[PDB]
């Protein structure tokens, strides 16, 4: 029943309910002539919600807003974008204008300066260690170490057991690598292998791009990466 790449056009949106306020949103967008789909995170706080991640893009991350106030009618009031690249900080203007608070940790912010990408406009301070934890409202952000990319972050929802891996955590479907040119391959394994040990009880788990599933997900990830390593 979750959506899939191949049911969504490009510039639609999709919101998929996983428990008593909280939904994943699920976009696609073309890089290189293929198709993907990517995942981001609403969790409700209070009568307000808290974003993880843009829809990939400005017209899509219109697209979220628009289908938001639709399915859910609750004000998106803060987003926190969990690295630099263009799948969680494209459309970040967009959500600004919109009067949503944009938050990113300082190492994503710099990183998506370097790049030319949008830039969130808060910090969220305390994440700069490996293993560091803090409480966002209703969600955890945790800073695994260096992954998929230096600034990586994972967010944790303990009301549902939902941990939302972004993009250093790979569905099954997915036996090679994906985009690794801002990876740290040395670190990723070890990376992983803390949000093992900080989430155990996670239930329900949602990588970047595809279909969510259990912890299975995460060692699922330690081979690919591993493999790729070894290539
Ligand atoms: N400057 C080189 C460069 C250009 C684009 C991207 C980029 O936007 N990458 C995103 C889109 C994408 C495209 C294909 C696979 C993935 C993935 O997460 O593996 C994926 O997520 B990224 O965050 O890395 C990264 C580096
Ligand atoms: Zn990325
Ligand atoms: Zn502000
Ligand atoms: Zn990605």
């Amino acid at each position: 029943e979750y959506p899939t790449v191949s049911e969504i056009p490009v510039g639609e949106v999709r919101l998929y309910q996983i428990a008593d306020g909280v939904w994943s949103h699920i976009a696609t967008q073309s890089f290189d002539g293929a198709v993907y789909p990517s995942n981001g995170l609403i969790v409700r706080d209070g009568d307000e919600l808290l974003l993880i991640d843009t829809a990939w893009g400005a017209k899509n991350t219109a697209a979220l807003l628009a289908e938001i106030e639709k399915q859910i009618g609750l004000p998106v009031t803060r987003a926190v974008s969990t690295h630099f690249h263009d799948d969680r900080v494209g459309g970040v203007d967009v959500l600004r204008a919109a009067g949503v608070a944009t938050y990113a940790s300082p190492s994503t912010r710099r990183l998506a300066e370097v790049e030319g990408n949008e830039i969130p406009t808060h910090s969220l301070e305390g994440l700069s260690s490996s293993g560091d934890a803090v409480r966002f409202g209703p969600v955890e952000l945790f800073y695994p170490g260096a992954a998929h990319s230096t600034d990586n972050l994972v967010v944790y929802v303990p009301s549902a057991s939902v941990l939302y891996g972004g993009c250093a955590i790979y569905e099954l479907s997915r036996t090679s690598a994906g985009n690794v040119a801002d990876a740290d391959l040395a670190e990723w394994p070890t990376s992983i292998e803390r949000i093992q040990q900080h989430y155990p009880e996670a239930q329900f788990v949602i990588p970047g791009h595809g279909l969510p599933g259990g912890l299975d997900l995460l060692k699922h990830t330690t081979n690919v990466v591993k493999a790729h390593t070894n290539r």
